[PDB]
């Protein structure tokens, strides 16, 4: 695997979005991964409808604004046989009756792949596949108010992941402690959070915040 990867500059990543007052991080993590793979496939970058996931992926076991799983969204897409674009079915940070329209579908998936649950397996996936859906332990105020730098939180749990985000790459930086490899992570809380909406999460410090523990991508 290369020492550095950043899919953003290869055109694989849409603008940072803001889930707002809806517990939909899983849906943003899911669209971002599907967006990267549709782009690998068609050469076209099209924003996908989180709302469409929020409103409709209930039979796959998502709970709308009360939460869900990325795997669950990928199955939805597969079972549904398509997914509407963002602009055909725009995001409203609530849940409403399913409004899916096959006419505006712009994306599909044939399933999904779970990646082996350690960081080296994740690095290869990110290197060869593209943006990868992951959950982290985001339940600490240091993360809620993250600004800049490699994020490292001492009581983060490798087992207590609570928040789906999107690994768009990875690399390295100079640091006083020479722990300076990071994962490049796209969040769904707005441009004003982190570094334009992104956080650098420590990498190869013992699966920090459990980033390698629940990582998957859809197959298109
Ligand atoms: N925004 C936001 C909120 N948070 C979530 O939506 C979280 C995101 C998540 C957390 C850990 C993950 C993944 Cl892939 C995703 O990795 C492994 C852990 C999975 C266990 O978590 C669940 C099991 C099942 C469910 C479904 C049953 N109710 C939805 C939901 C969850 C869930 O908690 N989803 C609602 C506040
Ligand atoms: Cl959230
Ligand atoms: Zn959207
Ligand atoms: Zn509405
Ligand atoms: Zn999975
Ligand atoms: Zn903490
Ligand atoms: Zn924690
Ligand atoms: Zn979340």
């Amino acid at each position: 695997a290369p020492r550095s990867v950043d899919w953003r500059e290869k055109g694989y990543v849409t603008p940072v979005k803001n889930q707002g007052q809806c517990g939909s991080c899983w849906a943003f993590s899911a669209t971002g991964a599907l967006e990267g793979q549709m782009f690998r496939k068609t050469g076209r970058l099209i924003s996908l409808s989180e709302q469409n996931l929020v409103d409709c992926s209930g039979p796959q076991g998502n709970e709308g604004c009360n939460g869900g799983l990325m795997d669950y969204a990928f199955q939805y897409v597969q079972d549904n046989g398509g997914l509407d674009s963002e602009e055909s079915y725009p995001y409203e940070a609530t849940e409403e009756s399913c409004k899916y329209n096959p006419k505006y579908s712009v994306a599909n998936d044939t399933g999904f792949v779970d990646i082996p649950k350690q960081e080296k397996a994740l690095m290869k996936a990110v290197a060869t596949v593209g943006p990868i859906s992951v959950a982290i332990d985001a339940g600490h105020e240091s993360f809620l108010f993250y600004k800049e730098g490699i994020y490292f939180e001492p009581d983060c749990s490798s087992e207590d992941m609570d928040h789906g985000v999107l690994v768009v790459g990875y690399g390295f930086e100079s640091t006083e402690s020479d722990n300076n490899k990071y994962w490049l992570v796209k969040n769904s809380w707005g441009e004003e959070w982190g570094m334009g909406g992104y956080v650098k999460m420590a990498k190869d410090r013992r699966n920090h915040c459990g980033i390698a523990s629940a990582a998957s991508y859809p197959t298109v």
